[PDB]
């Protein structure tokens, strides 16, 4: 028994890979997440130019989670096209980019420039729609009208299937109003549900301080602490989206998480917490994990069980 | 060394008192919050008629938190103006009751009823704004337009100081505008931050099903899974209302929590999932162990530490 599948036209060793941000950045980093069991990876979110990010310290760990306020530091599109098209080795697992311009006309002329390489290399853009906005706007996708402009603007830029990492919602109205948006655009062809759950704020008792230094010490939340948020997310767009892939993201540490998250929908299962805080062993131990859990039930398949969640009466 | 505070011309024991919904419901509840070392109780939020709530089961809880959807079960307006006129002593500790009306009008209708028992015995509003509007539109405090209508007309209708109970908010630009939307109203004297972190999902392995039954599984998160946003809450309304009181609500299981939502400016300090669990002689450990970490910094008041969180730089 294997935990081997298919989907966007690739091959996958097994559903899981980090999450965006975490051991991607630089090119040891994504050379590590290509060694490791992982059947995936996926680059730091970019922008046209690099950038250095927020001051440290912007990332924190603890046993519930983390918080971060990173601010996008990365080594710019330049350097992640280069990776994608030059260095990344496809025979080992397939890559995807995660895209996040400050703007639309940003994303556009990213996207314009992946187009071939996704043609000639097959790596998949992943654009991200959670960054924030200035004072007086939310973010995009907090704000529909824009969300709805960016993707018809990339769609038209890119011309070829592509996938959104979405910001958790809390709502019901906003579930059917994102998931509405998203099936608008047919070149979507996976969502990933979820980004860290934005603003929260961590204080340490002794010390009397915030931890993180950016954004008086805001930041997003990831780890045990959104578990349950992630897999309303994750089943909501499942349930509103059955042309599209669900990717999950958040909470994930076990084989249980994994298997919880393919429960509520999920294809992939993208890990960000637990592998900062873990290392890329980690992959190894939830594939283990995972494959007990379905002996145990007698799940064969991934398929077996996707998405089917049991509901009360 | 002392917990006593003096806020909306009332006198407390200490900041400690149940959250809305959790031991409050019936006459037996509210005597017991009463009996309590609690330093006030509030009602369970309250309908003009009233309502059974939910199908069951419709909340559990867990080692990190708490899922429910309880859909208001409560015994009607008139029985919690009842307690409040004629059942209440008032020497034991001060009571705040709760509203969550289906539309404006039945919230108005409410309040106006409310106004003559507020005014003579002193009982205290708190306004459910996380609560259901026209379904298929948000709750109606993530609808900045409604919010405002139910300010206004609650404001006139009822006279009198009152708070509001407010969602979680994620996004710094619906930190700015609900804000400023609350500065708007001067009868609005507290903002409890914050109500349950909506729609998300547990999922019990095991049995591969959702845990509780209305709304496919979705419901309210509270406990542990939540202090980070609720701190975040507290502490972005106590920097955005320089005239409102804040009162904290969410993750608190120890005094240690306590602590931490009044250095993010809490001035009440409210308990729902741990109180729900561990019940009315929580109010005792959580007043103990808050005196001993004042005891340990030298902190002989509330008002020493309130709102003082540091940032870094
Ligand atoms: C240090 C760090 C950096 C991150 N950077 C990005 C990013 O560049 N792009 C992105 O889409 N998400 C980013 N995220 C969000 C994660 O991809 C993930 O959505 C979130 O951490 C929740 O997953 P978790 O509970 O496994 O941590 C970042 C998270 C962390 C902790
Ligand atoms: C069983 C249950 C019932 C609740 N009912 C209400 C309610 O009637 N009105 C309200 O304002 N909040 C209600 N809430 C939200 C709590 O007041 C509180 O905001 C939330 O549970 C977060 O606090 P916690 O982390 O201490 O649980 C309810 C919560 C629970 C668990
Ligand atoms: C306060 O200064 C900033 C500046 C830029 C930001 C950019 C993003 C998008 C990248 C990202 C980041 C990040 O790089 O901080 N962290 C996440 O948890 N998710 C993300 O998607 C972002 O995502 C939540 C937050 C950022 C905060
Ligand atoms: C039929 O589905 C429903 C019906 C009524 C609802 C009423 C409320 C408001 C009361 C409330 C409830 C509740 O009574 O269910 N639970 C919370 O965690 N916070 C609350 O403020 C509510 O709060 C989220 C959710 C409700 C869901």
């Amino acid at each position: 028994m294997c935990l081997k599948l298919n989907l966007l036209d690739h091959v996958f060793a097994n559903p899981f890979m980090n999450a965006a941000g975490v051991l991607c950045s630089t090119e040891e980093d994504l050379r590590c997440m290509t060694a490791s069991s992982s059947g995936a990876l996926v680059s730091k979110s970019c922008t046209s130019a690099p950038r250095d990010g927020n001051p440290e310290p912007r990332y924190m760990a603890f046993p519930l989670g983390s918080i971060n306020s990173m601010g996008l530091p990365n080594l710019g599109f330049d350097f992640y096209l280069k990776y994608a098209s030059d260095l990344h080795d496809y025979s080992k697992k397939p890559l995807f980019l995660s895209i996040s311009g400050l703007s639309v006309e940003e994303n556009v002329a990213m996207v314009r420039r992946l187009a071939p390489v996704a043609q000639e290399k097959g790596v998949l853009l992943e654009l991200n729609l959670s960054c924030p906005n200035v004072p007086g706007k939310p973010q995009v996708a907090y704000d529909f009208e824009a969300m709805r402009t960016y993707l018809q603007q990339v769609s038209l830029a890119y011309g070829l299937p592509f996938g959104v990492k979405m910001p958790p919602y809390f709502d019901i109205a906003h579930f059917d109003t994102a998931a509405a948006v998203l099936n608008e655009f047919p070149l979507v062809k996976f969502v990933t549900c979820v980004n860290s759950v934005g603003n929260g704020l961590v204080i340490d008792a002794e010390s009397e301080s915030v931890v993180i230094k950016p954004k008086q010490g805001f930041g997003g939340l990831g780890g045990k602490y959104i578990l349950p948020t992630a897999l309303a997310n994750v089943n909501a767009f499942y349930r509103r989206c059955p042309d599209k892939l669900v990717f999950g993201c958040g909470g994930v540490y076990s084989g249980e998480d994994a298997f919880l998250h393919i429960l509520a929908g999920a294809s992939m299962v993208q890990v960000g917490t637990a592998l900062q805080e873990e290392g890329p062993g980690i992959f190894t131990r939830l594939e283990d994990e995972l494959l007990e859990i379905m002996a145990r039930k007698g799940y064969r398949t991934l398929e077996e069980f996707r998405g089917r969640v049991k509901t009360i009466e």
